[PDB]
């Protein structure tokens, strides 16, 4: 329900809300479908028991009942009224009530997988650690990739459990006129990665971790979105090759030294 | 409506939103349900009266009315028209009104209760106060329950009432990539819990206060949660058992002295 | 669409979602209602027009499409099918298309009126400067009002336009744990509104600006809300009637003289 | 997608909700109309098919189905039942869980479309740089346009490309009680546009950047919004033209020199 090996407490409902709002459009009114089926089919062969029957369509039996069931559970009415029993009726109101309830709840789910944020930040699959105007600097970059943003990016640390606060890997620049970002940070003294070589990270499970958060002007909701970087993946004395007016992205992740 | 006693003013109507959104999800619907019912026949009990008859259909009197109203209250016109005078209309075009208008603020409700924050945040029934990389400091950790965050918690304190600003029970790390915190604090002079003593504490109704606050990235909601200890809660010159690679919450809250 | 005398852009339209989302519930489904009406009608007087007629229903005429209006804006189909011809067709379409977006928008309304904030901020008709352990120091109280929250408040000020930072009529805790709080500033050097009289105030427009800011751990929802006091409201050299364990709010606003 | 020159990832769909959320009211619903048309045809054109026919109806055939097509793609069922065949109900079922869905994802972007924040903040078309209580200092004003809010505004400077901190055009204040806002601020040493000319900015395509952000009481929505002066918009040895008590806007943008 989480990232590596998880022992807790949970609950099959919930969980279950996840996929909703995880899963792909067709597989999600797939799911539906499914469920509308399903569902159908549980109320008609609730109609073909009782004190009477009830298929008083074309269908001779149950696919009548059914092709009943779908012009109520869903509210359609169409046409041919078997009010005829009470029991008969009962069996359609308890499903009026519920498919009633039931569009509900799906426009419901609808809206809340619209909801969800909409704008995502991507992050070089590599770190890089070059020479820059003078000392030693660390630097990600990362952009955006759908409806823009503008954002603050904190940068934080991991060695050692004590997790080390970076002069964020914004050290530079916190912020930024997001529509591409370079987050750099220099390793003077006052910095914690200072002398730590690959062969000191690496003992220390040392991790870079970072952070842009930003608003969606679209929507003003602030997203934001993280990454994390394995020690091994700070590729030294490199650097980004070029982007760029205009920018063209297929490279984005791609280094050479120096 | 509040924590202890309290006597103001109010309106039965928000009460009741409040339960709305509070309430589980059966008691839920159940509450329509119960609602449908009566709403059901408040309108049939309005049919059997006016200038004419109503039910035309299989019912003999109300039964009919009723399972008459199941069909445009939820509107869904099956078939069995009983447009047959004006008195006779006006009442279903008011209902058709409602009803339509009634399953939107269900529909309504609805959203509202998804919209409900979703994450929470769980915290160490205990408290604990043990020697650190040196100095004393008091401690107590927290961890997500099911669809995680990564946020920032202040902590405070409270003896006598005046709430003393501790050095946020994060006072070393204010914030963190949660997905287990351990929230501390050193307990030097700078510190309010300086001398003060399981004795000192308990005179003075000594409250450990806590609240994490972050945004869940899956709805960019901000949800935050608070947490108390009661002074005979902090659990003195003990430590956290270990947990974890795997976490195994199982054993989140226990602890063992030093 | 603002606070004293303004003249600038504007459009119908716009204004219009404010009543939707101002008004009071009844007028609110009244208002619908009344357009419910109104969109009946002018569907209704485009029947009795085209190339045929329509009110194959117990209504002669006009009281019958409109009944049978009634029947399709809302989308319930009832069953007196008037498909006779193509322009009856037509209008007949056009209709259910409306009613099933109009009733979108309304059930789309709801949930925006449903997603107002739902907590309020209760301020004191009236600060007050007293002297307090020690030193001058001004004062001002709120209070919660329906689902409790837990906020901090900053405390700006206006005299001359110069609208000078205030030492957060909180200056003394910025936060609090919010079920009854009582803002206040020391008066000192450091402070604006040192030796300022009554009258020096009055003369500068003098107004006391307030703001707290809290989440609504219900909605996670973070609303803020405001409060102005006219520098002849702050009533010198008293004290707010002590109010509580319990509080009973009813002389909340009073104050006497010390 | 973005603002100058972009070749990246993409896929139509979303790039459709853009448009659902970006387009005028009326070109939306034609939008849906006109889907609702070709969503009635494709039907239709799926009902002069199959095992047996389908327009029981006044219309011949085509027509038929069509007019048919739209009593249950809403799901209106108005009364000429076609369930005569298997083939023949198939098809419709699909068609009512579908219409079903679609009213869903329409009452869908709907709510989604409200839910656009709805303040907005204008800005001087022109930017000033006059003296000030002393030194010599830019500014920048800026207003509400709708249903206000309270923000705080961060101020960024360009030249050369180096985005430099400029004392944020609030400098004096970083925030304030808006309902009129005049951002400043002071070029002594401390700040970077010191000893610039017009002729300096002009040759480092110098930009003055601003963004003010605050909440809106009424949805807590925090929206943001940003605004550009091109260098040669800085106009010099200015003010604003006073315009209030009341505040006519008629005349915002306008100066004078001093
Ligand atoms: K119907
Ligand atoms: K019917
Ligand atoms: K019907
Ligand atoms: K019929």
């Amino acid at each position: 329900r989480e990232v590596i090996a998880y022992g807790m407490p949970a609950s099959v409902w919930r969980d279950l809300y996840y996929w909703a709002l995880k899963v792909s459009w067709p597989v999600f009114f797939a799911s539906l479908a499914a469920l509308f089926v399903v569902n159908n089919t549980l109320f008609a062969l609730l109609y073909q028991l009782g004190d009477a029957p009830i298929a008083n369509q074309s269908p001779p039996g149950f696919v009548g009942a059914f092709f009943f069931s779908v012009e109520t559970l869903a509210t359609v009415g169409y046409g041919d009224m078997h009010p005829q029993t009470v029991y008969a009726h009962a069996i359609a109101t308890l499903e009026i009530f519920v498919g009633m309830s039931g569009i509900a709840l799906s426009t419901g789910l609808v809206f809340a997988r619209f909801a969800r944020p909409r704008a995502k930040i991507m992050f070089a699959r590599h770190a890089i650690v070059r020479p820059f105007n003078g000392r030693m600097t660390l630097m990600v970059r990362a952009a955006n990739a759908r409806q823009n943003v503008i954002a603050e990016a904190r940068a934080k640390m991991r060695l050692m459990l004590m997790k080390i606060h970076d002069l964020k890997l914004v050290r530079n620049e916190h912020p930024i006129f997001l529509l591409g970002w370079n987050m750099m940070h220099v390793i003077d003294e006052s910095s914690p990665l200072f002398g730590e070589t690959p062969e000191s990270l690496a003992e220390g499970r040392a991790m870079l971790l970072v952070m842009i958060e930003g608003s969606d002007e679209t929507t003003a909701q602030v997203m934001q979105a993280r990454h994390a970087w394995e020690h091994d993946d700070i590729r030294w004395h490199h650097r980004y090759v070029d982007l760029m007016t205009h920018i063209d992205y297929t490279r984005f992740n791609d280094t050479e030294p120096v």
